[PDB]
């Protein structure tokens, strides 16, 4: 009792704070490269210097048929709309509190919960081929995206498991 409501709200949290940082950080991809050869770090946004006499100095990656996967690598609109989804996800989950009885809100929350994983997907998949235009090695913030898709599908479950139950209740 009460703790499917208690692990989807939590479950929410984590994914949303999970994505948002995971989109905020610049620790996505170990490489070599030059910020102004060194070890670099890039995110999705910037790329900075880690081991070299401009350890710690960033600039904006240059992303620029073909020219529509790049430009949506240089908006990454697939993450973000991972964390706006998480977002209306929790507004859901967090305020079906109130006007209770009318049910749909949780559904609505599923559904969120579940593309906002879909998105995510097709934003790795997006970041894992525009990096194809070695030694790299992938960083915690990708592995966070990814915790996030995989809670995030779980909130989901959760969220489309407690439509049916207070669904099922509707017969007495």
């Amino acid at each position: 009792r009460g703790v499917q409501m208690l692990l989807t709200t939590v479950g929410a949290f984590a994914a949303f704070s999970l994505m948002t940082i995971a989109v905020g950080t610049d620790y996505w991809l170990y490489s070599r490269g030059v910020c102004k050869e060194v070890m670099t770090h890039s995110g999705l946004w910037r790329t900075c210097c880690l081991e070299g006499n401009f350890k710690g100095l960033c600039k904006q990656i240059d992303h620029f048929a073909e020219y529509f996967l790049r430009a949506v690598r240089a908006s990454s609109i697939f993450p973000i709309l991972s964390v706006i989804l998480l977002f209306m996800g929790g507004l859901c989950i967090a305020a079906s509190e109130f006007y209770k009885t009318r049910h749909n809100i949780i559904l609505s929350a599923g559904i969120f919960f579940v593309s906002a994983g879909l998105s995510n997907i097709i934003g790795i998949i997006v970041y894992i081929s525009a990096n194809a235009g070695n030694s790299y090695s992938y960083g915690w913030s990708f592995y966070f995206g990814a915790l996030s898709f995989i809670i995030a599908e779980m909130v989901g479950v959760l969220a489309v498991h407690m439509f049916i139950d207070r669904h099922k209740q509707l017969t007495g």
